[PDB]
């Protein structure tokens, strides 16, 4: 049992001026210091920054996606960026350097006109990787309204299993997963209230602050290779420790 009791001080890595938008790393090894950015929650451009250095001074190359991304859920692990193909409930793959995609169809899944998985950050799909897997969460087009969470295979991109955490998610601010638990905040972003251990399928019991701030929460997510939580916070790049118990 590794869970997550509480939360760190948050740091503050860089005030930009976009409310919404990512910044990601790869968590799959400890060589690559690249960070990737996301502005607004729609687009097709990509910012690829060499180092944190480079973040700092705005430094960057461009990356042309081939398919238009919405949201703020995007993950990058082992060098590929999965994101959410805005206007449609496919999810892409896309590798770098090669700069070539791959597709993967979630069919029960609710993808467009304002359905949002998360509201608080115009989000329909939210990708993460942690120390027990790939995972994609979103909500049920069956229903309307319970969040599911697909567990991939890494190597083929395909779904092993649809997990249903039978949680509605108007009481979902946003979510991260580490150690194979999901953890969801509250709507007003400042607390995580619900968590769901994927792999027993059950609810277990977390209530823990993450933050006082109520600006916009636009993304927040786990990497399992620092353990910290990353955030942009309307504008702000935030970094929390996380403490396991
Ligand atoms: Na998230």
């Amino acid at each position: 049992e590794p869970m997550i009791t509480s939360i760190g001080n948050p740091a503050q890595v860089l005030k930009v001026k976009e409310t919404f938008g990512t910044w990601l790393r790869e968590s799959a090894n400890r060589s690559d210091d690249r960070i990737w950015v996301t502005e607004h929650f729609s687009g097709i451009m990509v910012k690829e920054f060499e180092d944190l250095p480079a973040l700092l001074n705005s430094s960057f190359t461009l990356l042309h996606l081939p398919h238009y991304f919405h949201g703020c859920g995007h993950a990058v692990y082992n060098n590929s960026l999965y994101y959410h193909k805005g206007g449609s409930n496919t999810i892409v793959r896309f590798e770098f350097g090669k700069e070539t995609p791959q597709t993967l169809k979630l069919e029960d899944a609710l993808y467009f006109d304002r359905k949002y998985l998360f509201a608080n950050s115009k989000t329909y799909f939210n990708i993460a990787v942690d120390e027990k897997g790939l995972w994609i969460i979103y909500a049920s087009s069956v229903d309307g309204s319970s969040i599911l969470v697909a567990q991939l295979d890494e190597r083929t991109f395909s779904v092993l299993r649809h997990i249903n955490t039978t949680y509605p998610k108007s009481k979902a601010g946003n979510a991260f997963i580490a150690q194979g638990i999901l953890y969801v905040t509250d709507t007003k972003d400042t607390r995580v209230t619900f968590a769901f251990d994927l792999l027993r399928g059950k609810q277990i019991n977390a209530n823990f602050g993450l933050r006082m701030s109520q600006s916009v929460l636009a993304m927040l997510s786990y990497n399992m290779r620092d353990q910290h939580l990353y955030s942009w916070e309307d504008g702000h790049l935030m970094l929390y420790p996380v403490h396991f118990s």
